[PDB]
């Protein structure tokens, strides 16, 4: 019964200044998220596994692999692009 | 030998606005998410299990644990707070 539905934000227009900076954003929540991994025992593994908290993931960002990185820098985008469909200007400043 | 570091954002101020607006962000987040893994043939189980591809997650946003959506929110709200202190302006049209 469960269908996810995002809402369309094809068409959301950002500073090309901000998308350059995509990996800048991406890498920053990487490092939160596995800060936070870690602080929970978490440790880097070949293999995922819940029972041993074993996370491939937990690598620096560079390392990882070019599609994990691809879906960073597309989740920060869609965050941000939602932030202008709610009715925020976004711009770099002076 | 790795340690993560994420840069502190803990003096980033954001307009409230925007903070009343994290469950609405957190949300539509999830849904992307949520949209890519059922693509790929996830879906719900009550235990995390990647040779069936069961996610507990894969509910929707409303019914998540209050930790995950904690999560989700603060989360969405870094990222926001990167923004700003790469040099840009957010303030509400
Ligand atoms: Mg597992």
């Amino acid at each position: 019964d469960y269908i996810p539905e995002p809402m369309d934000l094809s068409l959301v227009d950002l500073p090309e200044s901000l998308i350059q900076l995509s990996e800048r954003i991406a890498e920053n929540v990487h490092e939160v998220w596995a800060k936070a991994r870690i602080d929970e025992g978490w440790t880097y593994g070949e293999k995922r596994d819940d029972i041993h908290k074993k996370h491939p993931c937990l690598v620096p960002y560079d390392e990882l692999p070019e599609e994990e990185k691809e879906y960073d820098r597309n989740t920060a985008m869609n965050t941000i692009k939602m932030v202008k469909k709610l009715g925020f200007r976004i711009e770099k400043e002076d």
